[PDB]
């Protein structure tokens, strides 16, 4: 249950991830990266309740019912994140409600809402955050930075001008969702066995 624990497990789901993203990702630092945060994504999820089984197989109001549960998910994301990287030292709340929407943006594309409605739900999730708060945040994601290198130089991001930089890059950001996905629900599956041991 403490936080150091499910980074030792992340950790370990992670080093089962990276041999096989390295069989398709040419950069092997990216290829690190994803191993790390889908590790750490699978472990949070479970813990935080967040049902990823049924996700993929959910109506877009079954996955709004859930939307709390993503939420804490984002905050044990950020304090794994914590001990696996040390850099998210910082205010955590804000971390937190920024990597909860990821994967609640996630959730609603599997469920088959329109990216672009997506997307406005995304930045409807960031209210409250700074446009300088949600592009330093931006900035700490790699497949954001893949996707829109031009976030590296962005000093001020509202969550509208957000939505609209996923929607301008829909298809590579489709591409590194189907990418991942696999593995997210593999790290799930792994993290759900070893948590309850
Ligand atoms: C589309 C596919 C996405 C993939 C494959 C992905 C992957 C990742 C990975 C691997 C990390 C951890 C990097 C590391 O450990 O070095 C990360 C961090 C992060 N991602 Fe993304 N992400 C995606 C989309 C998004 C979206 C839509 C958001 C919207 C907010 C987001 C927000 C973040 C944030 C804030 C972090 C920083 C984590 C922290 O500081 O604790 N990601 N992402």
């Amino acid at each position: 249950g403490s936080i150091e624990e499910l980074a030792k497990i992340a950790k370990k789901i992670a080093e089962e991830l990276y041999p096989e993203i390295l069989k398709e990702v040419g950069d092997e630092e990216f290829a690190e990266k994803l191993s790390r945060g889908l590790a750490i994504a699978g472990v949070a999820l479970a813990v935080a309740g967040v049902p990823l089984e049924e996700i993929v197989k959910a109506s877009p109001e079954q996955v709004k019912e859930l939307e709390p549960l993503f939420e804490k998910a984002g905050r044990i994301e950020a304090q794994i994140a914590q001990v696996l990287t040390g850099e998210p030292e910082e205010d955590l709340e804000k971390a937190a409600k920024a990597v909860a929407a990821g994967a609640y943006f996630g959730a609603l594309v599997i469920a088959g809402v329109p990216f672009e409605e997506a997307a406005k739900e995304v930045a409807k999730f960031l209210e409250g955050l700074t446009p300088e708060e949600i592009a330093r945040f931006a900035q700490r994601c790699p497949a954001l930075v893949k996707a829109a290198p031009e976030i590296l130089k962005r000093d001020s991001i509202t969550p509208e001008e957000f939505a609209k930089l996923l929607i301008e890059h829909k298809e590579e950001l489709l591409e590194l969702g189907r990418l991942g996905l696999p593995y997210l629900l593999k790290a799930y599956k792994m993290a759900k066995e070893l948590l309850g041991s």
